[PDB]
């Protein structure tokens, strides 16, 4: 009753006492009795008439030997004394670096909350056919208790607790408000898990990978050096540099994910996602009882409902693009009509209105695609994430770059392309930084001041540092994965690299954004959202394919912008049939050299590959010594 | 002394008696005494004055429990009773299908010879600093005995024995001399290992994958249907069909290699190859003692000696191409000079001479590249094979298709392109089938008749069925891997798919070749060569990338041949700048649709993926039950 709280479970209001005692008896009971062996506590041992509306919050922690056995059960990969990353076991626990028998600093709070979430997830029902007290909670043997408690509306949320004394010491070394500074990815990892640290490492890498593009492209646009090289040197430098940074990110990510251990953590078998419903049956792979869904019904629900909706949304995005171009022609006629002083500022208004309409339509399509992909009854979470990423990537690519493609390849007017690209990039980045972190931080500050003034007017002997913290973090927003935060970088790379020939200055407009975003997203993790659960990840995932596809599409787009400028057309003034052949030959040579650069450089580095080969050879020698005895 | 001989070891002539008794004491001795526990025998217990020149051949076999323990040591994957492919262990040996305690039909002769070769390979020296009787044989602890006996010229060759009563029952169902017949890949596997069976399965697949190309392209060339579709339907059909067959081969190969078990055999750690010499030192990965070579010396020996030699050989191939074109112009002038009757046959002579010079220069470059890649001191065998495949593929692509590229894209004369492509393909295939299998089979028949007539004039009580067989198979040729046999199919796919627009009939010229090659290569494995050692292989390897690169290059080549025909140029007679743009757009759409087809179709099939997921889940449940106890 004096332990450290790690995970808060918030029950619903209308929850009977029998379900509460049954959940408390299924949490505290030992691992041999079908429980989880976690220390359980109410938020307050006593209650008064004021705090009766907060009577459902419960705290879950455990003891040290329980956390070490849970780390054995999860499969954490820690550093041994001989500079080797091996899986953690309780029988071989003395081989690991920084471990004592009396050390509470071995497993960090992020790993402890991950272990408690994994032990609450692996809390299955064996004998019970229903939840005691609730009729409709259909429980089959082999079904997780927490998933059915979350879907049926009994457990509202399970969230870990922020540590207000280790978050401040992270924030002191995170906000690079003064100048350039290397981001502390290891402390970000030790506080937030590995997925958030991999995102912040990718953002720190992508910031320091557009700096050669911005530095080369800043006098290339101001001093106009397009006369001397005629768009051949700079375009080749941009495309080769994009391939080089997208391969060296894979090398640095292999180095980082070996340094944390998640390169060696095995692939855990995935449970059906919360919201996959079928008929009860025998799972073919595992042999246990699971919901089953026929695959032809899922393929019909995709290829007859989702794909026509995606095509309708792409057509509606093109229709809004045509409305914007009619508005642009109307504003140009109004500039031709009225005057000179107020009719130059009037040309920047419809692109700003179009950027706001783009950032509204993207969120509306995001809600529609989340509903339409949660409707197709996807089994795993990886397949649901892949389908959602495909839908959102296709519509966001079309809706963001359709007007720029229509300016560049139909109107062929580079001045309007420069103006529209700069206005779209700057307005979308500013509205992204306002709606993403700053306005939710202001609303969170207002809510925190209100919760503080409510807690200070109390009539009980409450230790305020814990109850006040749990009440404040109950009403915070949850983190919905690192999907929008990679999508913003994908659209930044799209605005930079697709039209870097006709407008390299936009690359600088990414770097001056990222110098804020490294701060801003950090604030979004620190004072805006709840603490996310730690998730091990070995790579960025499917985003590597998306960034490489962007870098491949930008080859064709950059060469088509080379073959339309007045600089290259002065070389071939009369014969426009050899210009297309030379531009297509340069484009195919750049694609071949890009694929040769992506295939030649190895993905893992040299010493990481040697360490994985040593880790394989030690297991092979263990197998040989088991065979020999 | 009455066992079945499986592996023949041929010693050299000048070998002292002490080395023979030391090798015999290191073979027969048990596994705990540092030996191999194999039954060893001389070829003949007695010798007369006639057979004294064949006194170095020795036979190696073993007993049944020894072969089962060696199958446990190797890691064979056999079928359990519950339709599951698990690794073979002697303690769990009763779970497997078709196994008795008194059954000599469980492990086939190919698997037994592979196990005996693996036990002779894993015969290491511990105490001895040199081979007893030979001073220069430098032996370090951790060095294989058979490798040092092979490199120092004491053991001449180690080869398995043909089974003359199971080869006939394979040959009865292999030679499809009558008509079309499905090739027995499982019996080919059970006799020849998995690599030869994967090659013959790929040849059987590639024969039945050019039949739609030949059947569609036979009236497309005779009835000239190029007027109606204008090269758009047929080219798209060819490129989509090449992508579809190169993905369905990966699906069928996953199915076959799961059906044999080599999809689940673990990657064995590779010893340094026979001919990698450096300085003696500590291996960083394994920790034992190995030869070490500095990587910068190897990179210098590649990028300063090998690459200039490859560039010089490509320049010499272009110079021989220019000599052939001067000869072609001279023969055309001679046809203009002399007459009509004998001056039409004279146009086919210089292309035949060029095909013979191509097939001579390819073998000369193959010898030069084998010497130049065995000179760079490559450590593993996979790296040596990859470098040799790169050199031979680049030179053979250039030397075979340089004249056709010069006709198609410089001269732009489709009649000479049809004549030269048909003559090069037919003459190269005929000379390939003559020099590959038929002439070595005739020489082997002559040598076998001579060896038979020598053995029948004997003066001893020799059981002739074994000694005669070992003497005949001593002087046969060895199989140098499945590299030339995939290279022939690569060049066939190059001659078919690069110029399938202007000459689809050549696709038929592949199928009428393969209907012989399925027979001919089979004869090359049956009555020409020694029995190859069984090698497990899960795929064709790097040849998938080579066939996909050929299918990608053929998109650009087919579209460049579309944009030069008189059929497509009649659509755009005046504006030749929109024709190039439309052809390049069709080419990029075909490349995008080809990559979408290669990414959309999964590599492994559905049920193979379910079986691998079940095999992973059973091991995860075993780990969980080990953790719970
Ligand atoms: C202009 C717009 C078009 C170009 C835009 C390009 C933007 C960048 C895209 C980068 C690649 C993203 C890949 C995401 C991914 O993994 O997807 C595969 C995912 C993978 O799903 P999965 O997990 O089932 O597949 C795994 C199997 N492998 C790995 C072999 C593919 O595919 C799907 O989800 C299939 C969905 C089909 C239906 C989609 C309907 C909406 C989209 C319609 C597009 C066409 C009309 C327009
Ligand atoms: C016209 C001629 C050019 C086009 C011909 C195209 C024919 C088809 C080629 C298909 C791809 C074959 C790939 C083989 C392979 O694995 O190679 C990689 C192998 C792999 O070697 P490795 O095993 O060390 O590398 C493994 C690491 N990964 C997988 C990441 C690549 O690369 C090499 O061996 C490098 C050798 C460099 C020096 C070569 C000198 C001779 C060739 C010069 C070519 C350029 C001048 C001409
Ligand atoms: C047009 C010709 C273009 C040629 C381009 C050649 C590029 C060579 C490779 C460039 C990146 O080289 C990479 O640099 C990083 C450090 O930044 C090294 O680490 C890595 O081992 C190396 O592979
Ligand atoms: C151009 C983009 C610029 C982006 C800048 C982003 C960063 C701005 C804010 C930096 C300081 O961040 C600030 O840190 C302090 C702690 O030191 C936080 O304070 C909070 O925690 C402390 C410590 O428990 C409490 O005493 C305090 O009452 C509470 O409000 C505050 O809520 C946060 O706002
Ligand atoms: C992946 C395929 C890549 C292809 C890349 C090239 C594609 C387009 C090539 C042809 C367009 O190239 C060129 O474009 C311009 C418009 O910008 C056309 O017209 C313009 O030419 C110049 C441009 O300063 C002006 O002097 C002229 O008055 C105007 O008509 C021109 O007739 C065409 O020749
Ligand atoms: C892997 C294979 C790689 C290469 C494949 C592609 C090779 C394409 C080679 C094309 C060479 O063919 C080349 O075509 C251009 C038109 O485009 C010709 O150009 C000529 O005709 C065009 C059309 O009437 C005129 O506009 C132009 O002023 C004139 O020079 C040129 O004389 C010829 O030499
Ligand atoms: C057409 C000419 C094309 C030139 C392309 C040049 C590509 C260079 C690729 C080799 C350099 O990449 C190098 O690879 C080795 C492994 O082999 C790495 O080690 C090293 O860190 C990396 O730097
Ligand atoms: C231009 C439009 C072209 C569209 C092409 C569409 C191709 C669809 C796939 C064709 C091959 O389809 C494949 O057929 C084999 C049987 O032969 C099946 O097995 C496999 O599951 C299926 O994937
Ligand atoms: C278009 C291309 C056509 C390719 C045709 C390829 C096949 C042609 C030969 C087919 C028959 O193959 C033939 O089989 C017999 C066995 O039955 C072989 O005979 C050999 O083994 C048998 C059995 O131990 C011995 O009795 C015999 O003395 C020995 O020569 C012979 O060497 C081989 O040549
Ligand atoms: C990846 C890039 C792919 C590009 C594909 C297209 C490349 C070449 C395009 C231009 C060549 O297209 C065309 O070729 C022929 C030669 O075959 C040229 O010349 C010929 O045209 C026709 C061909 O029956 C004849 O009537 C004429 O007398 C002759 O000069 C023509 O001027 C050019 O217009
Ligand atoms: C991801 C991006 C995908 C698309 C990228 C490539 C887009 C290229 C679009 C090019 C359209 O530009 C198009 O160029 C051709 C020349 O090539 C022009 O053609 C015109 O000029 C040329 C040159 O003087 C004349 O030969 C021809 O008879 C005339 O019609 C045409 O009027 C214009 O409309
Ligand atoms: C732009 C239009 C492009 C159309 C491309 C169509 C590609 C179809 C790919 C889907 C068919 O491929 C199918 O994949 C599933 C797994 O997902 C396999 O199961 C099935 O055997 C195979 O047939
Ligand atoms: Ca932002
Ligand atoms: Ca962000
Ligand atoms: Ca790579
Ligand atoms: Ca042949
Ligand atoms: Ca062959
Ligand atoms: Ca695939």
């Amino acid at each position: 009753s004096s332990f450290t709280p790690l995970v808060v479970i918030e029950l619903a209001q209308d929850v009977k006492e029998e379900t509460k005692e049954w959940l408390k008896n299924r949490i505290i009971a030992k691992k041999k009795d079908g429980g989880a062996q976690l220390l359980f506590r109410p938020l307050l041992n006593k209650y008064e008439q004021e705090t009766l509306e907060n009577q459902n919050l419960y705290l879950v922690g455990a003891s040290k030997i329980r956390m070490l056995l849970g780390a054995e059960a999860v499969g954490l990969v820690k550093e041994c004394n001989d500079n080797t990353m091996r899986a953690f076991t309780y029988r071989t626990r003395q081989n690991f670096k920084g471990f004592d028998d009396n050390n509470d600093d071995f497993l960090t709070m992020a790993e402890c909350q991950f272990i408690i979430k994994h032990e609450l997830e692996n809390l299955r029902a064996k004998d019970e056919k229903m939840i005691p007290g609730y009729p409709q909670a259909k429980l089959y043997p082999g079904k997780s208790l927490l998933r059915r408690l979350l879907t049926s509306g009994i457990v509202i949320q399970v969230f870990p607790l922020h540590d207000s004394e280790a978050l401040k010491k992270l924030e002191d070394t995170w906000y690079t408000r003064f100048a350039l500074k290397y981001q502390p990815i290891d402390s970000i990892r030790g506080y937030f898990g590995e997925t958030i640290a991999l995102y912040f490492g990718f953002l720190e890498y992508f910031t320091f990978a557009l700096i050669p593009m911005a530095v080369i492209g800043l006098p290339y646009y101001l001093f106009v050096w397009e006369d001397y090289d005629k768009y051949v040197i700079f375009a080749s430098f941009n495309l080769i540099w994009s391939t080089v940074i997208l391969e060296l990110w894979k090398r640095g990510c292999a180095n980082m994910t070996y340094r944390w251990g998640t390169l060696l953590m095995k692939r855990k078998f995935e449970e059906p996602r919360p919201g996959f419903h079928g008929v009860l049956g025998i799972n073919s792979i595992t042999g246990k009882e699971e919901p089953l869904y026929p695959s032809y019904k899922r393929q019909l629900r995709i290829y007859l409902v989702s794909l026509p909706f995606v095509c309708l949304c792409l057509y509606f995005s093109l229709y809004v693009m045509m409305i914007y171009f009619d508005m642009e022609v109307w504003a140009l006629g109004l500039h031709e009509n009225s005057g000179s002083e107020w009719t130059s500022v009037l040309l920047y208004v419809p692109s700003i209105i179009y950027a706001i309409v783009i950032e509204i339509m993207n969120r509306l399509y995001r809600y529609a695609a989340e509903f339409l992909t949660s409707w197709e009854n996807h089994r795993l979470e990886s397949a649901y994430q892949n389908h959602l990423i495909l839908k959102v990537l296709v519509f966001n690519f079309l809706n963001c770059f359709a007007s720029l493609f229509y300016i560049a390849f139909v109107l062929k007017d580079m001045k309007l392309l420069r103006q529209s690209l700069a206005t779209l990039l700057i307005t979308s980045q500013i509205l992204n930084q306002i709606m993403e972190s700053f306005l939710p931080y202001w609303l969170q500050r207002k809510h925190g001041v209100r919760v503080k003034r409510k807690v200070q007017a109390l009539k009980a002997d409450i230790d305020a540092t814990l109850y006040e913290q749990v009440i404040l973090e109950k009403e915070m927003g949850t983190y919905l994965g690192t999907f929008d935060d990679y999508l913003e970088l994908f659209l930044q790379f799209g605005y930079v690299s697709l039209f870097s020939c006709v407008y390299p200055l936009a690359a600088a407009f990414a770097v001056l954004n990222n110098f804020t975003e490294v701060n801003s997203d950090a604030l979004k993790m620190c004072r805006v959202f709840k603490r996310p659960f730690s998730e091990p990840s070995a790579n960025i995932g499917v985003w590597q394919l998306a960034f490489e596809t962007m870098s491949v599409i930008s080859v064709v787009t950059n060469c088509a912008l080379i073959g339309m400028s007045p600089q290259v057309n002065a070389v071939f003034p009369e014969s426009k049939a050899d210009l297309i052949l030379i531009v297509v030959a340069v484009e195919h040579a750049l694609l071949a050299l890009k694929f040769i650069l992506a295939f030649a450089i190895p993905d893992k580095p040299r010493h990481i590959q040697m360490k994985l080969a040593r880790l394989e050879f030690e297991s092979l020698e263990a197998l040989k010594q088991q065979q020999m005895k």
